[PDB]
């Protein structure tokens, strides 16, 4: 699984950084959403961050939608440049409305501030169902 995403600051650009359990999951995430992205001819800017994580990098608006930025209220969003790279990417990664603003034929969400309210945030996933 991913097991945590972190809203980072990069060059003073925000990003999101993803983490996987694994190296193996990391990559194949990594090769699996480029593909997707490239399928509907989309730029998405997915980099290597680490041997367990990636990054995606702020969006370059309206050149090219795709990435991260900071919406007007100050929340973290992510435009997926099509509706079908989000559907693609979030349940990957985990996110859902408990997480997010997710809306039909959208193709931008937007981290609740009471989720990920800043710079070095974290939000941690945990399997269900895994003893406590
Ligand atoms: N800096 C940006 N990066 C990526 N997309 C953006 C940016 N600014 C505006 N948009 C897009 O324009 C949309 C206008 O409506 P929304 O605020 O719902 O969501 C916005 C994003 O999809």
């Amino acid at each position: 699984m991913v097991t945590k995403i972190i809203w980072v600051s990069n060059n003073g650009k925000p990003n999101l950084k993803i983490e996987f359990v694994s190296e193996e999951e990391k990559s194949n995430f990594f090769k699996e959403v480029k593909k997707k992205a490239s399928e509907l001819g989309l730029n998405f800017p997915l980099v290597q961050g680490s041997g367990n994580s990636l990054l995606i990098e702020a969006s370059n608006y309206p050149i090219n939608p795709c990435g991260c930025y900071i919406s007007p209220g100050g929340k973290l969003a992510i435009n997926f440049g099509k509706v079908e790279l989000s559907h693609f990417i979030l349940p990957k990664v985990g996110v859902k409305t408990e997480h997010a603003e997710i809306f039909k034929d959208h193709n931008t969400i937007f981290f609740h501030k009471h989720k990920l309210p800043g710079v070095n945030s974290e939000l941690t996933f945990i399997p269900t169902g895994t003893p406590v």
